[PDB]
């Protein structure tokens, strides 16, 4: 009951109150909750398409398969993520091609994709990491030159800004609503996307294949099941109502743990250089030995000790088993170095004044 | 629309809402405390050892046939007289379906069906236990052990089934769906049962990415890649409410199907036949065929007509080879009880909380229509 996790939803009446408007109403499963959804995401976005899906995973299973990867086809990636992206990519026999990522803010360079380019590569799916924006429009540069789609990764992303604009408004980018993120409905996902032959396959590989060959719907090509119902819908519209709100508060105490922890060896990722508006998802630090006088490891066991929890975002897919023992090969440098060193301490809007102290505090007195 | 009856609708009330603001409360919302709960409701009510909740029946079976290896190769016997999805999954997997056709009269495989249609490339039989009743699983299971042949059981339509005196999955293994139209729902999840170890541990580690323990005790890691079809706890505790719910919801749902069976015993409308095995019917649905020389009225003419009543009917289902990327991918399937009911039947409103009246109202039009 003392116990600061480093993440809890902020779930209240509002969220009860939409829940019981969908179970009086009968109508659970995806309906007009999630219709109101989309919606809310393309006026949040700018972009024309919205597809909510049962998770971020599902979604980005989906647009892959939509978009004809398969057996034969690179898709790169960084090994700095979550290894969702990776997994979807060999589930449907294609073979992701690891980059490394900036050593300071775990995201993929322009210069890193266009050096993994082949003649086999038909996607490039660049993370927004930890709440900032990658460098999309440069990215986004090289794949237009070799005629290469880009899939944003977002699901750090809700209320990032770049630009000026909603990560997404252009282009393909897919947004989580997993009980860690900025908003959720404890399992869900989002796709947008500017192509309307990609969001019509989308919304059928997502539903079973579902289509019309007006003839009644059919399956035209066997599809997934992947659609969120209007229970998890409902409470991701009342989570994005609140999301303004919640991120200004978690920039607050992102803003506290920059400054406070200035004057420790603790070492946040670096700011981008390019005009954004930061999520702050994760508060994430690096614990580099030599500097710190601790480990990463034993830093997140002393703060479990001591009531406080932290988490790894992430271990680098490819010193995972299965990528190791394939892709041997393998050495991303900037990757392994942080992989080894990063952990997420605390951050979540229904945080305390005092919580954020009692992290301050502890991480001064652990270094 | 205030007074549509349709076909079927949850009976979500304050306890299914008082479940809900408890996991909100808690704070631990996806997968958690009720899915173990859940799991262990599911071994208690069915007598298996493992269970295994799922995102839905859907991503069960997905998984299920990946866990056995399923793949290019492979071909799985299954009646075309199903959902789509459980084709879709064989299909998505690189394997090969084999479509078999249905007893007349239950819409379900047997045994003659499934053992001819068995070859050295066959890897799984997916019985489907119908409308609430069970399949002959003793039989189809007999047939299986012979040739070496896993039998997965669709179970989707079959929470509270009983045959034999069991519930459906006591043995074995078997696929539960909580889709909204199921007798106990959590607008979508599943859950899968088995009695073998191995595949149950491969099951877990499939649903959520792949990830395990390395032999030779380390952090999880991707062991080989895996999907996300993981059931989050505000689900599981719906799916709680419901399963203590289950038994009066089926009481309920008998008590209306009798009444059906009765009152249009005397109407050209033929209801599917209740098996001679042993068994508890669940009555997921109220399924009658609509021959229009017998009826006076055609199956699309008596769906429009009932819909024009305020009177809502589904179609479980269209027969999946009748459905263009089926039906041109194998156009030589030829399924002739499967083609015959497929274009003859209909489910009839069937859910607890239709009142005596609801009932009245359906059995009056159907009088009407014929
Ligand atoms: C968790 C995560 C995903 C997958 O999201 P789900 O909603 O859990 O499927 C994808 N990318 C990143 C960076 C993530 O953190
Ligand atoms: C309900 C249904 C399914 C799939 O169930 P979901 O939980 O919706 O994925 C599979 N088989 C049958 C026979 C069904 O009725």
């Amino acid at each position: 009951s003392d116990f600061l996790p480093f993440s809890r939803p902020s779930m209240g009446d509002a969220e009860l109150a939409a829940l019981r408007e969908v179970l009086q109403s009968g109508w659970i499963t995806t309906g007009p909750k999630n219709q109101a959804l989309e919606e809310a995401f393309c006026q949040l976005t700018g972009n024309r398409h919205a597809i909510a899906v049962s998770s971020a995973t599902g979604g980005m299973h989906v647009t892959l398969m939509a978009m004809g990867i398969g057996p034969g086809d690179e898709v790169i990636t960084p090994s700095q993520t979550w290894v969702s992206t990776l997994n979807m990519i060999c589930l449907l026999g294609a073979t992701p091609v690891m980059i490394d990522v900036d050593h300071d803010n775990l995201m993929i360079t322009p210069e890193a994709v266009e050096a993994a380019i082949t003649s086999r590569t038909k996607a490039i799916i660049p993370v927004h990491y930890a709440g900032a924006p990658a460098d999309i429009d440069a990215i986004r540069a090289v794949g237009e030159r070799h005629g290469i789609p880009v899939i944003e990764d977002a699901a750090h992303a809700a209320g990032t800004h770049y630009k000026g604009r909603h990560v997404g408004w252009r282009g393909t980018a897919i947004f989580s609503f997993h009980a860690i993120k900025n908003m959720t409905c404890a399992e869900g996902g989002l796709i947008v996307t500017d192509d309307d032959e990609l969001a019509s396959r989308i919304r059928s590989l997502k539903f079973h294949g579902l289509g019309v060959d007006a003839p009644q719907a059919e399956v035209i090509t066997p599809g997934f099941k992947y659609n969120l119902a209007d229970i998890n819908a409902a409470l991701a519209l009342v989570q994005l109502d609140k999301l303004a709100q919640a991120n200004q508060r978690r920039a607050e105490i992102a803003q506290r743990y920059l400054r406070e922890l200035a004057d420790t060896p603790f070492k946040p990722l670096t700011i981008p250089a390019w005009d954004h508006q930061h999520a702050w998802h994760l508060f994430i630090i690096r614990v580099d030995e030599a500097a710190c006088g601790i480990s990463r490891d034993v830093l997140m066991e002393k703060l479990k000790a001591m009531g406080i929890g932290t988490g790894l975002h992430f271990r680098a897919a490819h010193t995972q088993k299965y990528y190791r023992e394939r892709f041997p090969e393998v050495s991303l440098p900037n990757t392994e170095w942080n992989s080894a060193r990063i952990c997420s301490i605390p951050l979540f809007p229904d945080m305390t004044d005092d919580d954020v102290t009692r992290v301050i505090t502890a991480l001064h007195q652990l270094s």
